[PDB]
């Protein structure tokens, strides 16, 4: 059954609620990115409206093949009104497509939904600064004081560096970087931006990223691998088996690997600078794991709730144990404290 924490009071509304099947009084279902854990339950029999972004309509037009006539896109940064109640989607800083949702209740409640998202200041500038918030459901994936990053900037600095680096030197090095689900698309465009190379992939990757809006698309993927010198895999082929199998098929075209996993977070951030990050080798193969985050710090997080000062917090990640909720409650208290709300 649907948690009471993707249900939006006061409205016939649910939030990335797909996989519960037909929620009890549910007129509108609203879908905030295109990640499994979200849309999971969608398809071509589904027949009750869903609302969500241009780039997440492509996609569930495209890769689940969701009809049309169910499928309604709405503009960023637009009052809209669906069935009587004024919404607005705002960027939320994830993947492509990813979006926050502000609802005005009929009876003058404001509610704040961040589906997953990467608290920024340029946030603090969009249609929030223009009323104020009652309830705020929190992506709380990583709100705990040791979650410390870099900024993408920085990460995507290493990450050119350390590649342009590689095959200045040897000029038959191949790289690879992993992929499982839209999002982090920087760190492959990067590195083949600098090479001057297109990015090689699977029909299937080419299809989803041809469903993106990116500006100038055709310019740097291509689903001809032979013509490229960065290869995109799926993460589970990042490992000494699985690159040391493709470097075999690439016909004695490469003698080197070098490949890069995106993860979120890894306690190496606790001790290491990114300046500092060194791969895990094996002959000719080398892995990077680089601290690539689509998700708000624990002082990104903090910085964004002081500034929004919500008359309520609901977690919407890490609920599901009675001691991270306690530790979440905590931080919460901790910083309405400290801000004087
Ligand atoms: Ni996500």
């Amino acid at each position: 059954t649907c948690p009471f924490y993707k249900k939006i009071p006061g409205t016939g509304f649910t939030v990335d609620a797909f996989q519960y099947g037909v929620v009890e009084g549910c007129t509108a279902y609203f879908l905030t990115h295109f990640h499994s854990d979200h849309y999971a339950g969608l398809s071509k029999h589904f027949t009750f409206p869903v609302y969500c972004s241009e780039i997440t309509g492509n996609l569930l037009k495209n890769k689940l093949h969701v009809q049309e006539q169910y499928i309604h896109p709405l503009p960023l940064d637009t009052e809209c009104i669906v069935n009587g109640v004024k919404v607005v989607l705002l960027d939320a800083n994830h993947c492509p497509g990813a979006v926050m949702i502000l609802f005005y209740l009929p009876n003058g409640t404001v509610i704040l939904h961040t589906g997953d998202f990467r608290a920024d200041p340029s946030m603090e500038r969009s249609l929030l600064a223009d009323q104020k918030v009652h309830m705020l459901y929190l992506d709380t994936t990583y709100c705990s004081p040791e979650y410390t990053f870099p900024s993408q900037q920085e990460v995507i600095r290493f990450a050119i560096n350390t590649a342009f680096e590689a095959v200045t030197l040897n000029p038959h090095a191949l790289v690879v970087c992993g992929t499982y689900s839209i999002g982090k698309e920087k760190v492959f465009l990067a590195i083949a931006d600098v090479l001057g190379s297109k990015v090689g992939m699977s029909q299937e990757k080419y299809k989803t990223l041809q469903c993106l809006n990116i500006p100038e698309i055709n310019s740097l993927i291509t689903t001809d691998m032979c013509s490229s010198l960065v290869h995109l895999l799926p993460m589970m082929q990042i490992n000494f088996k699985g690159l040391q199998s493709h470097l075999k098929k690439c016909g004695g075209k490469y003698n080197q690997i070098l490949a890069f996993r995106p993860t979120g977070w890894t306690h190496s951030n606790k001790f290491t600078r990114i300046a500092d990050v060194i791969p895990q080798t094996k002959g000719n193969i080398s892995i990077y794991g680089i601290p690539y985050s689509e998700h708000s710090s624990y002082l990104e997080m903090k910085r964004f709730v002081q500034w929004l000062k919500p008359q309520k917090i609901i977690p919407t990640v890490n609920v599901g144990t009675w001691k991270s909720r306690s530790t979440m409650e905590k931080y919460f208290r901790e910083w309405k404290l400290e801000a004087g709300y």
